[PDB]
């Protein structure tokens, strides 16, 4: 499986449809998240799936349950004024890291739509961030 | 996007990680519904998006908002003794339809969740199917 280039197709499926890519995408929720490189100033785009409790939007960094954080959680933490993408919309964003009891209520919440992420935090004694896309 | 040859890998990955798909798929809520033909008799495996609402478990027919409803769901009708695979697991299941206002209800709860959902259902005058699959 090339993720890398079914990364730019989902893209693509993803603005073509309104946030709306189906195929075995139909259901998930789903984000366009764009960060900036926290040395090289590169952009890039990262489809995540979020987690959307009412009208907020957040985003973790489970990486598969892996002892590093994904680069796009230290690019947001480096550069957190940034840009979603959200249904038919596009709209600025900053990044909040959350922490304490508010991080650990949004990632239980996301654990119950989600179950491996129960399963992600076990395998790492790294604490999975929990970042809000908050709109401006 | 090839589709049918990225269900196969899709099939891959879940069995290989524990119902733990990686890359873009990494948080999706993810099951395996195995699903006989009406008609022929001939099995097909869905990498479908549930709700997973508490123990239980549902899937929803919404086919991108179509007029028409997904095979997959004519089959289980049709035969609704079949197995699904979740997480690290695979057990027999029942697949019962649900109406009225259960139905409602656990399709607003899965809009909460995914809000295209709300859309696939402003698209079509369908009812859109919500099957929970019941284990056995």
């Amino acid at each position: 499986i090339d993720w890398d280039q079914m990364n730019n197709q989902v893209i693509k499926e993803f603005r073509e449809t309104g946030g709306k890519a189906g195929g075995l995408f139909e259901g998930s929720p789903l984000v366009l998240v764009h960060h900036t490189g926290a040395k090289s100033g590169k952009q890039r785009i990262a489809p995540l799936v979020p987690l959307l409790d009412g009208d907020r939007i957040y985003i973790f960094g489970s990486k598969g349950g892996a002892d590093s954080h994904p680069d796009w959680y230290h690019n947001l933490v480096a550069n957190p004024d940034t840009v979603v993408e959200l249904g038919t919309e596009t709209f600025p964003v900053k990044a909040r890291v959350l922490t304490g009891a508010e991080r650990d209520e949004i990632y239980a919440k996301q654990v119950a739509v989600a179950p491996q992420f129960g399963d992600y935090q076990r395998k790492t004694t790294r604490v999975i961030p929990v970042v809000e896309l908050q709109r401006v």
